[PDB]
C-alpha cells in the first residue's frame, strides 16, 4: 500500500512527521507488553476452566468464540510491536503500522465486537460486523484523502456508526437485565468502554492536523495508545471477569439467568 | 495500493483518465442513494417479520443470512458514495475505488452470491464464493496489467468463472422445482439477471480501451453504474420478494415445497 | 501495494532482482498445472462419493470442509499462473506474485491447516489460524523491511509459530491415537510434511540475501517451489488418501473410531 516514506535527509521540520520517535517507540514498546501479555493471561485462563471455581469445560476444550477478547489483544500487541519497529526506525518504513491511521483498527476493533455480540449473545452479528468494517475504513479514506472530501468520508462513517451504536445500546440493554446482579457490575464497567470510549475516536479526528489544528500526530499517537490500553486490554479483561461470573452461577452454581 | 494519480497540471488530453468528472459524480451519487436506499429498505423489511403479512419472526430476530442482499446494497452505495467523492475532486485520489477496476466487486459481488446460496440451499457454498472472489481478482489483475498478459489473466478467470456458472446453473434447476408457482415466477427473473447480466462484464472488457478500443473509461463507467442498478438493486428487490413469497407460503400458510 | 517495478533499461545487474526469468516462468507453469490440477482432481474425487468404495454422501453432497485440501490446491495453482505471467514478462510487473515474499502464503496456508482441523477435529480452530496469518504477515513484513527491524519482525513470527506448532502437535497427538491402524500409515506422513517442512521455511530466510547471502532470489524461488509440490499437492493427496481410509472404515464398514 507504500510508495513514499522517510526522505534521505530525514523529516523536514513543519511536517506532520516530524515527532519524538525514540519516545514514540518506547510507548509502543509498552502498550506491545501490555496488551499482548494480557492476551496472553486471557488465553491461559480460558483453558483453565470455566468459572472462579474452574469447572472443567463441557468438551474437554474452551468454546471457541470466548477467545475473541485473548485474541484482540493479542493481535494488537502485535501491531504495537510492528509500531515499535517503526517508530525505532525513525518512521515512514515500507511495512508501517503507524501510517495509515484507522488501518490497525480494521483489524482489532471488528474482534472486540465479537467478543461482545457472542458473550451477550446479540442478535443481527453480521450486520454489526460489516457496519464496522464500513466505519473504519471511511477512517481510513478520511485520513488519506488531502481535501475536504476527507470530511465527507468521516461524514459516511458517522452514518454507519450512528445507526449501529444506537441499535447495540437498546439490545445491550435488552440483555442486561438477563444477568445477575454480580455480573451486571461488571457489565456497566464493560458498556462504559465500549460506548463511552468509542465515540471519543471521532471527536478526535476534528481537532487534530485534519481538523482544527489542536491535536497533532504526536499528541495523537499518544492518545490513541492510552484509548487502547482501555479499549482493548481493560475491556477484555472486564469481559473476562464478566464471563468468569456468569459461568460461576449458569454453570458451576447451575443457576438460572433472569430471561 | 496506491503510488499515483492526478497531475499537477490535470489529466493530459489523450489519457484514458481525461473524463468527464461532474457528470460521472453525479451519476455515483443517483447510483449511491439507489443503491443504499434499497438496502436500507431491505433491511427495514427484513425486520418487520417473516412474508408479506409479516408474521413476527421466530427467534424474534430475522434470520443473519436474510440480509446479504440488504449487505450488498448498503455497501455497493457506500462504495459509490466514495466514487463521488473521488469523480468530484477530478479524480486520481489517494482512496479512489475507481482507479482500480473490480476491486469494488471484490467486496459486493460475494454478498450477492451468498444471498442466492442461502436463500435457494445451495451446496458448495464455499467453492462458489472462493471461485468467484479467484475470478474477480483476476479481473482487477487484467485491468492493472500493461501488457498482452492482461489476456492471461482474463483467461485464468474465464477458466474459473464457466465451471462456476455451468455448476450453479445447475443447482438452481434442481432447486427451481422445489419452489411454488409464484416463487418460481419470481425467481425465473432473478436468473436472468444473475446468469444473464453476469457473463456480460467479461465480454465488455473485450471492447473496452484494454481490447479492441470502442468502449472508453467514461462509457464503461456509465454501463457499468446501470448494470449495478440491476445486478445489485434489482436483483435483491427481486430476492427479497422471492422470500415473502416463500415464507408467506411455507411459513405462514405453513404450506409445503415440492421437494 | 505496489510503487516500482522493472525499470525501463531493464534489470541492473546485480540486483537481487537481476534473474534468469524465462527458466522461472517455465518452473512456475509446471507448478500451476501440477498444483491446480492435483486440487481439480481433489474435488472430482470428493464428489465422486465417501470412502473407496464411492458409497453415496448422506446429504447428497460433499461436506463443506472435506474441499479445504483442494481449494488450497486450485488457490496455489492459480497463483502460480499469476507467477508465470511475471516471471514470462520479466519481473516487476504490476500484479506480481512474486514481489512480495509469503505474500501468496497468507492466502493458502491458512487453507492447509483448515484442511487439518476439520479432518483431524482439532480443537481452538480460531486460534489456530489467526495464528498463522499473524506469523506469514511477520513474514511478509520482513521481507519487506530494509533494516535490522526485519529480525524483529522475524522474531515476532517465531514468537507465534513455536506456541502454534507445539500446540498443534500436542492435539495432532492425541488425534493419532484415535484413527486405525492404516489411517494412522498415512497421517504419519502429513505430519512429516506439515511438521517437518513447516519449519524450514523460516531457516531458508536465515540463509537468504536478507540473512547470511547464501541463497539468492532465484534459487529461493525454486526452492519454495519444490516446497510447495509437496506442502500443497503431497500434503492434500495424503490428507485425501486419509479421509478416504477414514471413511472406509467408518462410513462404508461402520466400525468405529478407537476415542
Ligand atoms: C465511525 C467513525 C469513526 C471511527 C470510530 C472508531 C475508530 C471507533 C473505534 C473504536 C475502537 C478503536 C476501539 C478499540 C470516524 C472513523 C473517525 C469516521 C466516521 C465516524
Ligand atoms: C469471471 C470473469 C470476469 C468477471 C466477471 C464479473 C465481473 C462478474 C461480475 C458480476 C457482478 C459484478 C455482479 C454485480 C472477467 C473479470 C472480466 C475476467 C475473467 C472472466
Ligand atoms: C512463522 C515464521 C515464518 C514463516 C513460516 C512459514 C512460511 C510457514 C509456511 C508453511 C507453508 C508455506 C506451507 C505451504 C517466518 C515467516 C519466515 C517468519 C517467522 C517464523
Ligand atoms: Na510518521
Ligand atoms: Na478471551
Ligand atoms: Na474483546
Ligand atoms: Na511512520
Ligand atoms: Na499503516
Ligand atoms: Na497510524
Ligand atoms: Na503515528
Ligand atoms: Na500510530
Ligand atoms: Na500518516
Ligand atoms: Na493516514
Ligand atoms: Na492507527
Ligand atoms: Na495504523
Ligand atoms: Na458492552
Ligand atoms: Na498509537
Ligand atoms: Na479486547
Ligand atoms: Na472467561
Ligand atoms: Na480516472
Ligand atoms: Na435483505
Ligand atoms: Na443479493
Ligand atoms: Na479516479
Ligand atoms: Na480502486
Ligand atoms: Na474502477
Ligand atoms: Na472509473
Ligand atoms: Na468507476
Ligand atoms: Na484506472
Ligand atoms: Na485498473
Ligand atoms: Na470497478
Ligand atoms: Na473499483
Ligand atoms: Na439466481
Ligand atoms: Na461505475
Ligand atoms: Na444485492
Ligand atoms: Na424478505
Ligand atoms: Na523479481
Ligand atoms: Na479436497
Ligand atoms: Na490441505
Ligand atoms: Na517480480
Ligand atoms: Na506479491
Ligand atoms: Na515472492
Ligand atoms: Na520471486
Ligand atoms: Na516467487
Ligand atoms: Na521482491
Ligand atoms: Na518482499
Ligand atoms: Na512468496
Ligand atoms: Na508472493
Ligand atoms: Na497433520
Ligand atoms: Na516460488
Ligand atoms: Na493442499
Ligand atoms: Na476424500
Amino acid at each position: 500500500p507504500f510508495c513514499g516514506g522517510r526522505p534521505e535527509d530525514g523529516w523536514h521540520h513543519g511536517s506532520i512527521h516530524d515527532m519524538d520517535y525514540p519516545l514514540l517507540g518506547a510507548m509502543a514498546a509498552i502498550c506491545s507488553v501490555f496488551i499482548g501479555g494480557s492476551g496472553a493471561w486471557m488465553l491461559y485462563r480460558l483453558d483453565l476452566g470455566l468459572g472462579y471455581s474452574c469447572k472443567p469445560h463441557h468438551s474437554g476444550y474452551a468454546p471457541e468464540a470466548n477467545s475473541f477478547s485473548a485474541l484482540s489483544c493479542l493481535v494488537s500487541g502485535t501491531i504495537y510491536a510492528a509500531k515499535t519497529f517503526d517508530f525505532f526506525d525513525g518512521g515512514g518504513t515500507p511495512f508501517s503500522f503507524n501510517w495509515y491511521w484507522y488501518l490497525d483498527y480494521v483489524f482489532t476493533c471488528p474482534l472486540i465486537l465479537l467478543d461482545v455480540l457472542y458473550t451477550l449473545e446479540i442478535p443481527h452479528k453480521l450486520r454489526f460486523v460489516f457496519a464496522v468494517i464500513i466505519t473504519l475504513w471511511c477512517g481510513v479514506a478520511a485520513f488519506v484523502t488531502p481535501s475536504a472530501f476527507r470530511f465527507g468520508y468521516y461524514a459516511v462513517g458517522c452514518v454507519w456508526f450512528v445507526p449501529f451504536s444506537f441499535s447495540l445500546l437498546r439490545h445491550v440493554k435488552q440483555r442486561y437485565q438477563v444477568y445477575p446482579p454480580k455480573c451486571q457490575k461488571i457489565l456497566f464497567w464493560a458498556c462504559t468502554i465500549f460506548f463511552g470510549f468509542w465515540p471519543l475516536f471521532p471527536i478526535l479526528f476534528l481537532f487534530s492536523w485534519l481538523g482544527t489544528g489542536h491535536i497533532d500526530q504526536q499528541a495523537f499517537t499518544i492518545i490513541h495508545a492510552f484509548l487502547d490500553l482501555f479499549c482493548k486490554t481493560v475491556f477484555g479483561l472486564i469481559m473476562t471477569f464478566f464471563r468468569l461470573e456468569l459461568e460461576e452461577h449458569t454453570e458451576v452454581l447451575g443457576l438460572p439467568l433472569n430471561e
